């Protein structure tokens, strides 16, 4: 395979949340076979952001998850060529996010280029005033649609002083070769926010992710 055990990170986002322009650069590893990965972010540009980090975080690669040896493995396989996502994340208080990336795949090493939008944020909604604590853990929906894998998953933020905030979120994935479909199946995911500097200018953020039936 390809693939590698350990595998390291780079990416770029760009986007804008609520007008505000902003970028983002990461560098990591993580074990794609295990699930698991470690990054590192910086805002470059944009700092510093006045809205919650954590609307970015699952935007920041389903190659990292353990998959099973009888679910085929969409991500993995489309590797060296890569493949691409789009999504569309739809908040509670009509806030919207839609954000595309492109991964692509040089020797030991993922690269991903990321866009990302938001709009129609509530200004005194908790993402605008940095209400947020971290996501919830769900276990999110991987099935195929006529040829095409798609990803649906109910998340939600825990808010300060013990509320949730919730969020639909659509994924459409494409492979640039022709891979083997796995059949319908399921994701569990936890996602948290390691260690961060005041404005979250600095973050190191660590995933792990598991397939099942």
């Amino acid at each position: 395979s390809v693939i590698k055990p350990e595998m390291k990170i780079k990416l770029r986002m760009e986007g804008a949340v609520n007008g505000h322009k902003f970028v983002i650069e990461g560098e990591g590893i993580g074990k794609p076979y295990e699930g698991t990965q470690t990054l590192d972010l910086t805002v470059e540009e944009g700092a510093p952001l006045p809205f919650s980090y954590d609307i970015l975080t699952p935007a920041f690669n389903r190659a990292f998850t353990k998959y099973p040896e009888d679910i085929p493995d969409y991500f993995k396989q489309a590797f060296p060529e890569g493949y691409s996502w789009e999504r569309s994340m739809t908040y509670e208080d009509q806030g919207i996010c839609i954000a595309t990336s492109d991964i692509t795949m040089e020797g030991d090493c993922f690269f991903y280029e990321i866009r990302f939008d938001g709009t129609n944020f509530p200004p005194n909604g908790p993402v605008m005033q940095k209400k947020t604590l971290k996501w919830k853990s769900p276990t999110g929906k991987m099935y195929v649609e006529d040829g095409v894998l798609k990803g649906d998953v109910e998340m939600a933020l825990l808010l300060e002083g013990g509320g949730h905030y919730r969020c639909d979120f659509k994924t459409t994935y494409k492979a640039k070769k022709d891979v083997r479909l796995p059949d319908a199946h399921e994701v569990d995911h936890r996602i948290e926010i390691l260690s961060h500097d005041k404005d979250y200018n600095k973050v190191r953020l660590y995933e792990h992710a598991e397939a099942r039936y």
